[PDB]
């Protein structure tokens, strides 16, 4: 039993908003739900090292992967074992987009590290809230970096189009929330 | 038991090619398959009746519905009951796009008629092979039932499909039909991986 779902996208794309909308929707149907996030979901103390004095991208990813390893084993898998819909605000795909396409780290190395960290656990669906960097920076707070990240997410979507549900994040919140519920309707329970 | 899949788009979009390709893939993996199509899957002779002097759109839809009524009861539902993957080249969305948005018949009437014709049966997934109608028209000639229709007809049909996709985004899997044939076959395969099983 259980159903693992993730929300993905740039900063200010609406991940947390749609994650909370989905949680409350499933909760209103009386379904068990575990809303979680990355980083912090497995090892909460890793979030302090995110805001650390000029941390290298390789070390940053390995901290993410340590947290994600603990997140999978002690929170997500038990949640799935208990029949919950586990929704994670960010997952592996965040690291692949930001570290791989954004910062430039080799993808085979990232996937090699992730293979044992994640225990092979892929989301059943991943909802990619896609919008341009210019719109993303207006929502949340160089644009060349976020352009590579955006293209990375689409490259990952192109590689796994069954898993990735690509949605226009500039659409209204209701229209996006209604669409996410439509993609999940047949998967429940 | 069973899994009901449909493919949609303009003729020349590649939905026929991909429908045939999907069936061979499932046959190759030892999965029972029923490849079918509309118009003709229920009542073959309806294809001939669609070529009539100056057939009205109301009669035309009702011929499609009579055909589809029989297609659901005689072919699809028996197929699904037996555990088969039923692949239909065109289903109800074709009538909605071509006779609704194209010819201009009211959508509420079409959906009310379809409710008993289809027995409420919706496919688990519908693969829409989307492309511009100018691109579709250049690839293959239109079927004889659609003879003497301008570019603006097929634009309304193209946009009608996309409107249906917005209303049912879970069911519809919209694909770019200007991509390579292998890439579209790979994408259709990937969407069906967790459903087959
Ligand atoms: N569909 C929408 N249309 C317009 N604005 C939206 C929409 N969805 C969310 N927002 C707004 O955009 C901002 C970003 O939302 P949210 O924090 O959920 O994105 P996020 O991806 O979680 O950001 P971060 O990655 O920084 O945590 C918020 O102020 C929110 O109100
Ligand atoms: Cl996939
Ligand atoms: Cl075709
Ligand atoms: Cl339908
Ligand atoms: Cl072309
Ligand atoms: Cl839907
Ligand atoms: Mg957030
Ligand atoms: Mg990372
Ligand atoms: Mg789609």
């Amino acid at each position: 039993p259980g159903l693992f779902l993730t929300l993905e996208g740039l900063d200010g794309s609406g991940k947390t908003t749609q994650a909370r909308r989905l949680a409350a929707f499933l909760e209103a149907q009386g379904r068990p739900v575990l809303l979680t996030r990355e980083p912090g979901g497995g090892l909460p103390e890793v979030r302090s090292l995110l805001l650390t004095q000029e941390l290298s991208p390789e070390a940053e990813y390995l901290l993410f992967s340590a947290d994600r390893a603990e997140h999978v084993r002690k929170v997500i898998l038990p949640g799935l074992a208990a029949g919950k819909v586990v929704i994670s605000d960010r997952y592996l795909d965040s690291s692949l987009a930001y570290q791989g396409y954004g910062r430039g780290l080799p993808l085979p190395w990232l996937r090699e590290v992730a293979r044992e960290a994640t225990r092979g656990l892929k989301p059943r669906l991943t909802f990619l809230l896609d919008l341009p960097p210019e719109a993303a920076l207006r929502r949340v707070r160089g644009l060349e970096f976020f352009r590579r990240v955006r293209e990375g997410y689409l490259a990952l979507a192109r590689a796994e189009p069954g898993r990735f549900v690509v949605l226009d994040a500039t659409l209204p919140e209701e229209e996006i929330a209604r669409a996410i519920q439509a993609h999940l309707r047949p998967l429940l329970p």
